[PDB]
């Protein structure tokens, strides 16, 4: 699947998120797809990408 684009609210969720943890549990992703109006798919590889970076 490839990446979508993420707006600039998204992004700043994201990172707030992945600074206070870098893993996610199926609630958290869930709460993030449902608050951000992203797939899962898209949450899971946003997380996976930046612990590349």
């Amino acid at each position: 699947r490839p990446r979508t684009a993420f707006s600039s609210e998204q992004l700043a969720r994201l990172k707030r998120e992945f600074n206070e943890n870098r893993y996610l549990t199926e609630r958290r992703r869930q709460q993030l797809s449902s608050e951000l109006g992203l797939n899962e798919a898209q949450i899971k590889i946003w997380f996976q990408n930046a612990r590349a970076k």
